[PDB]
């Protein structure tokens, strides 16, 4: 089967917990840690 997963564009691990997906960049995601460290902070993100 094809497993769908979201990998953080900062630590390159999978996103567990909150997912911070950029609203501007296509297909860019950060985990809660990388988000806290201020990566990609110049773009609005979707925190679901
Ligand atoms: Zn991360
Ligand atoms: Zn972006």
């Amino acid at each position: 089967y094809e497993e769908e997963d979201v990998i953080c564009d900062g630590c390159n691990g999978p996103v567990v917990g909150t997912r911070y997906k950029c609203s501007v960049c296509p297909d860019y995601d950060l985990c809660s840690v990388c988000e806290g460290k201020g990566l990609h902070r110049g773009h609005t993100k979707l925190a679901f």
